[PDB]
Parts: C-alpha cells; structure tokens; sequence
C-alpha cells in the first residue's frame, strides 16, 4: 500500500488526526491517519490516485496556520 501512503510534516502543535484527515479529504478518502511527534503524520488513502492528488495539489497548503510538507 506504499503507493497510497503519504508522509506529512509541518503540522501545528495543536493539529490532531481528524483535523488532518478532513484537510486531506480534499484529495480523496482516507483509510489511515495517525499523528506522531514533531508535527508529523502518516496517512493512507483508498487509491494511489488519491495519494497522487494530495501530493500534487495539497503540497505546502496551510492547515491551522501551519504549512504542510507532503512526500
């Protein structure tokens, strides 16, 4: 499922998983969304297309005042 997986960095201190999930629903359906230390998270989407759309169209987007980096 690596093709469906996106690594997120740059989250604000206050941002939790469901908020990130809602942000990324702009790109597609989210099947895994967990927040980790240092403003980071790992997300998986239903399809590789959704992951591609997130990286393509949501790169450096602001969430709760913080710019996200996607890879």
């Amino acid at each position: 499922g690596s093709h469906m997986r996106v690594q997120v960095s740059g989250l604000s201190d206050e941002t939790t998983w469901h908020t990130l999930k809602d942000h990324l629903r702009q790109a597609g359906e989210v099947t895994f969304c967990k927040v980790f230390s240092g403003g980071r998270a790992v997300v998986e989407f239903v399809t590789p297309e959704d992951a591609a759309r997130a990286i393509t169209e949501l790169q450096a987007s602001e969430l709760e005042g913080a710019t996200l980096f996607l890879r």
